[PDB]
């Protein structure tokens, strides 16, 4: 099945005839996915050759903790990266248990992709575009039960004082479906666009079952398109939530909130603010505000906060199928789903 909760629909390089490739670095992916681009006699085939699954078993532990150890030194460093480009035959990239990576994954102008069990953090070139997954023009992406952390803290002399860290998963181009699910992401200032700039509007995108623990912004950055944000545990948010803009719709439901400043909110632009229906959450109306400790601010620029708690818009008929437990059981059970290590396991109402 391609069946990833979400507007994703995609078995990555799990398909027929795939070939089965044990990367134990990150050279290792780089030289797997290049000679995947050749055919039995060593001419270039369009898209890859054939179909890829590529366990990696490599651990970058001493890299993370050197990163974090001084995490201000990582903005200047080279950043590190497997792109995955222009390959379209269907690609999975999964790390064994007890795998990390000091390196991101670059998904670009791909299609059929699926990041599953990968422990990402601390990465370098932040000033450079040192990206922890990347999606860009690339439809039917399953960026799934990946840990991706780093240090939700700003340095001084950064370039652009945004370039501490890069992003956690940032989405852009015509990605037109991806979905984000079961991921433990920690520690992260901004963690995912949906959109490069004002006018890179559209995509389908789901995030499901996502456990975000001091992050923050960008959970996501939405501009334009459909954001299905469903059963995520949005712990400690700093900065704000879920920004829906350039007029896309946000169907928000079945999430656990908690200690987060502008969890729902349309800021930064001062104009084209996006929708959203909300239902199901944790929170129903303002009163639970100061129950799960929902703190509001405003902005220099016209914005729009869910402080009303209310559904500003509509939302077209969810397409794939999907099956939301509680918010409280999102909040009991998923710590023990999401991330690496958890056996790709889904939450279930049987399990509540
Ligand atoms: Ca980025």
């Amino acid at each position: 099945a391609t069946d990833t909760g979400g507007y994703a629909a995609t078995a990555g390089g799990n398909v027929t005839g795939a070939v089965s490739k044990t990367a134990t670095s990150m050279q290792d992916i780089v030289n797997i996915i290049d000679a995947a681009r050749l055919d039995a006699n060593g001419k270039k085939v369009k898209g890859g050759a054939y179909p890829l699954v590529i366990t990696y078993t490599g651990n970058e532990d001493s890299l993370i903790n050197a990163a974090a150890a001084n995490i201000c030194g990582q903005w200047s460093k080279d950043p590190r990266g497997v792109e995955i480009k222009e390959f379209t035959k269907g690609i999975t990239i999964i790390g064994a248990n007890g795998s990390s990576a000091n390196f991101g994954i670059w998904i670009k102008k791909s299609s059929d992709v699926v990041v599953q069990n990968m422990r990402i953090g601390y990465l370098p070139g932040g000033a450079k575009d040192g990206d922890m997954i990347r999606v860009d023009d690339s439809p039917n992406v399953w960026v799934d039960h990946n840990e991706l952390f780093a240090a939700n803290h700003e340095c001084d002399g950064t370039p652009d004082n945004d370039t501490t860290f890069e992003s956690a998963v940032d989405i852009k181009g015509a990605s037109n479906t991806v979905t984000v699910s079961y991921n433990y992401i920690h520690g992260v200032k901004k963690v995912g666009l949906d959109g490069s700039s004002s006018s890179d509007t559209g995509r389908n995108i789901t995030y499901h079952h996502n456990y975000y623990n001091d992050v923050n912004a960008r959970l996501p950055l939405q501009r334009g398109g459909l954001v299905h944000a469903y059963n995520n545990l949005y712990t400690n948010i700093t900065g704000s939530g879920l920004n829906v803009r350039q007029n896309g719709q946000a169907l928000i439901e079945n999430n656990w909130f908690e200690k987060a400043i502008n969890p729902v909110t349309s800021r930064y632009d001062g104009k084209n603010f996006g929708t959203w229906v909300l239902k199901g959450n944790n929170i129903t109306k303002p009163a639970d505000f100061s129950t799960y400790s929902i703190t509001w601010t405003a902005d220099t620029k016209p914005y729009v906060n869910a402080d009303s708690w209310t559904s500003t818009g509509t939302f077209p008929t969810v397409a794939y199928n999907y099956s939301p437990v509680s918010a409280q059981c999102v909040k009991d059970k998923l710590p023990g789903y999401a991330g690496v290590g958890k056996n790709l396991a889904t939450l279930t109402s049987t399990a509540c």
